[PDB]
């Protein structure tokens, strides 16, 4: 019943004896010598050189007696004030060709050092605020910025970079969540989140155990110092071989709360950052003591930034809802709208809160109607309404919420939750070791790739996360996983002159009545079916298409537009023409007649009649299966993103490949829907309608060469628009098309894996790229920031 010899034991000793483990004071159960025995203070944390080979006293919080490194316990600078040894900071980095490990390490260790709060911009000041880490970053591996998931706050993100999955998957939708199953709420304070119920998908430390890797227990109780949390970790690097275990964590509060308190460019951030760095420092000396600097991998890695947020900057639902007391609202950074249950209407709830102020600060969303890059629906604890609050700005109920002490006082200066692909919400990674490159610069990510890092990291089999295996293989001198291209599942039919257009009864009326082009706008292959389908192959002369007989519509349409391309105007003659692709049976061709049945439904074409490059090939663009029906409210996005968009696009990146197509998700899971799945269609017809159209726009990352002529990197740019019957997302709709859609799509960008899981296709099968490049190229987010 006493911590003597288990002070900080890994072992699980649970109720309702007393426990001496990292969390024994989170879970109140801690003996009654924990505080005396293994949170001792005396002497403080640093060697002094009166201090060298002192006579052992068990008091000490740390030792500096000769024994010291028997026993592991060693202050972190022993070696640094008494052996006349060097900080780790101070020496030149040398290259760590191969780990350098003591005898009987079977796998290099890792160490997660996660920072709350860390913003990617607080490096910038660097090198003496931050010597330590400064030195990981400059001569390990390092990101200029990490993308963090939405919502950007604590639990959400550090249980992602546990996990790999979007919180959507993992269940950690937020920092404080309601579940209408458990009848029940989240809160980071408080016990309800130690109940395993609210944890879905497999973190590391459960992969890990579930491997035969032993994990270090990741959490640390608030009232263990950090400088007793780092000698807890190298205490544990110096257990015996079948004890010790093989990955870490470190959690770091700071800079987080001084970034809530001061604001991220506050100068009081420096002391903050200097206090983190002096515990890297701690950590690294420490390493370097063990003689395990060149043998650890070290993860310095942040969950989110830190925006300048002040309680005057506040959104409040009560000037916009007539009873805001009928509402729980999760306020702050974002915004989670449920139903009180003491009239309530989620339709009514959205309308009064959609464009009311002319500089509203924040904007309403159907959860399924949220940009699909967040990936924040397909969760029963997401509530339906979201509200996506503008960055440095914050959203509540009534104005009586927030609090402020003296005169235009705000407890907080600094906050996060917003968008993630906000750059004040970009968070950081670092990656020094063994494994990890040298002194090397790797593109930002999304930390949903860091589990299957951290994984390889361990030679462990990942569990299905939202990472792409493989698109991450730059930041490793070592790669344990080869990626290889999914095999198509679909193989596609090329259709001659099958029928006569006589045999064409579709209420179609029309004012006229192969690898030469797969050369030209096919630039990286055709797109992989990666479903049971059937679909042709359709040539044209400026584009190509793979036309699904089962949707009546094309899954994708391929065309190149040169930098000198000329835009065209639709000749008057062919406004309402569509003429029936006599290669494609009458049966599975749409009907021109269900547009007209349906009149909330019309129609446009995957490769716009714009780009034609002559008359005579404009009527290719007037094909029934180049046809897709779209509400009259998207033809305006969708015609100014194709007569004006793609030819400027065309221009600035020297021609562009453009790749089209609908997407259906009417479960807003993110994945392509199947024929069941789908749930609205053209009225009186069997013609599916798409909840969203997507657009992959490739060109050359070297500018100087044209897209058809670009023998290096390729540059991509994506979005996944939502097919809406209305512009409502859009405030500024009203105007024209030239001051909102382009800002629409700015919103909606997306990576080209988004689209992948949206449409069940694999694009850039064939270029001079290798694999792990084109993953890293498909999980590219062009976030416009
Ligand atoms: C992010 O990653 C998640 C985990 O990989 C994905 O969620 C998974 O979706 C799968 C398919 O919808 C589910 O898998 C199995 O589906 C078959 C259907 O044939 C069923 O038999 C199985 O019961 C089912 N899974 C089981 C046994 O639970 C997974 O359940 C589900 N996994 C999780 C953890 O949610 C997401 O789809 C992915 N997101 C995107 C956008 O790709
Ligand atoms: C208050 C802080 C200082 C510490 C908070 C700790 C808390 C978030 C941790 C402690 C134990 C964790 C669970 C445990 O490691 C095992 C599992 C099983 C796994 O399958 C899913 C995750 C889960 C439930 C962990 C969730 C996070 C917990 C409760
Ligand atoms: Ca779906
Ligand atoms: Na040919
Ligand atoms: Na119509
Ligand atoms: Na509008
Ligand atoms: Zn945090």
């Amino acid at each position: 019943g006493s911590c003597k010899g288990r002070c900080f034991e890994l072992q699980e000793v649970g109720p309702p004896d007393c426990r001496c483990d990292n969390l024994c004071k989170s879970y109140s159960s801690c003996c009654h010598d924990f505080d005396e025995l293994c949170l001792k203070t005396a002497r403080g944390w640093e060697c002094t050189k009166d201090r060298c080979g002192e006579v052992r006293n068990e008091e000490n919080a740390c030792h500096c007696s000769e024994d010291c490194l028997s026993r592991g316990d060693c202050c972190t600078n022993y070696q640094v004030v008494c052996k006349g040894e060097s900080h780790w900071v101070d020496d030149d980095c040398e290259e760590i060709k191969v780990p350098e490990c003591p005898a009987g390490f079977v796998r290099p260790p890792l160490i997660i050092f996660s920072v709350d709060g860390f913003r990617a911009s607080y490096m910038k000041k660097g090198s003496k605020v931050m010597p330590n880490i400064e030195k990981l970053r400059s001569c390990g591996t390092h990101a200029p910025y990490m993308r963090p998931v939405y919502p950007t706050k604590t639990f959400p993100n550090l249980y992602t970079l546990a996990t790999g999955l979007y919180p959507e998957s993992h269940g950690i939708v937020g920092n404080s969540m309601y579940d209408p199953v458990f009848d029940a709420s989240f809160h980071l304070r408080g016990r309800e989140k130690f109940n395993h119920r609210w944890w879905g998908g497999q973190p590391l430390w459960i992969t890990a155990t579930k491997q035969g890797v032993r994990a270090g227990t990741f959490f640390w109780s608030v009232s263990i110092p950090h400088e007793r949390r780092i000698l807890t970790i190298l205490q544990w690097l110096s257990l015996p071989d079948n004890e010790r275990p093989s990955v870490y964590a470190f959690y770091s509060e700071q800079p987080d709360f001084s970034g809530h308190k001061y604001g991220p460019f506050g100068p009081e951030m420096t002391n903050p950052l200097r206090e983190i760095d002096k515990t890297v420092g701690q950590l690294m000396d420490g390493l370097k003591q063990l003689r395990l600097h060149r043998c650890v991998n070290v993860i310095f890695v942040g969950d989110h930034g830190m925006e300048d947020v002040t309680c005057d900057r506040t959104e409040f639902l009560s000037n916009y809802l007539t009873n805001v007391d009928d509402i729980t609202l999760v306020p702050g950074t974002l915004g989670r709208i449920r139903a009180k249950s003491i009239k309530y209407d989620p339709k009514t709830i959205i309308a009064n809160l959609t464009c009311k102020k002319p500089d509203q600060h924040f904007k309403p969303y159907m959860k399924q109607h949220l940009p699909k890059r967040l990936h924040y629906a397909n969760n029963r604890r997401i509530e339906d309404i979201h509200l996506l609050v503008d960055r440095r700005w914050h959203v509540a109920r009534k104005p009586l919420d927030v609090y402020k002490k003296p005169s235009g006082k705000c407890f907080f200066q600094g906050d996060h939750g917003f968008d993630n692909k906000v750059n004040s919400m970009q968070t950081v990674f670092v990656g020094y070791g063994p494994t990890f490159k040298y002194r090397t610069k790797v593109p930002p990510f999304e930390n949903i790739e860091l589990y299957n890092v951290m994984c390889d990291l361990l030679g462990l089999k990942p569990a299905p996360n939202n990472g792409t295996h493989g698109s991450l293989n730059h930041l490793l001198r070592t790669n344990t996983f080869r990626p290889t291209m999914p095999d198509e599942v679909s193989r596609p039919n090329y259709p001659g002159i099958m029928y006569l257009q006589s045999e064409f009864d579709l209420g179609c009326t029309c004012d006229d009545k192969k690898g030469s082009t797969k050369e030209r706008h096919l630039l990286y292959g055709r797109p992989a079916v990666l479903y049971r389908t059937s679909y042709d192959i359709l040539y044209h002369t400026d584009f190509e298409s793979g036309y699904s007989e089962i949707f009546l519509m094309p899954l994708w349409t391929s065309y190149t537009i040169s930098k000198q391309a000329e835009v065209s105007s639709i000749p008057e003659h062919l406004t309402n023409c569509v003429r029936p692709d006599v290669r494609v049976s009458p049966g599975f061709s749409q009907n021109c007649l269900a547009y007209k049945n349906d009149k909330q439904m019309s129609y446009g074409f995957l490769f716009p009649p714009y780009l034609s490059s002559s008359p005579e090939a404009k009527y290719d663009a007037f094909l029934v299966t180049n046809m897709v029906p779209m509400y009259p409210a998207f033809k305006r996005v969708w015609a100014y993103f194709q007569r004006v968009l793609v030819k400027k696009y065309a221009s600035e990146r020297n021609g562009v490949n453009v790749i089209s197509g609908p997407i259906f998700d009417y479960n807003y899971d993110g994945l392509r829907d199947t024929e069941d799945e789908i749930k609205q269609y053209v009225e009186g017809s069997s013609i599916p309608v798409p909840t969203h159209y997507y657009s992959i726009i490739t060109s050359c990352l070297d500018f100087t060469q044209p897209a058809d002529k670009c023998d290096g990197p390729l540059s991509v740019s994506s979005f996944i628009l939502p097919h809406r019957p209305d512009n409502d997302e859009s405030c500024n709709s009203s105007e024209d098309e030239s001051k909102w859609v382009e800002e629409l799509m700015k919103m909606h960008t997306a990576r080209v894996r988004d689209i992948e899981h949206l449409t069940g296709l694999d694009f850039y099968r064939k270029t001079s790229r290798s694999y792990s490049e084109i993953l890293t190229l498909k999980t590219y987010l062009h976030t416009y920031e």
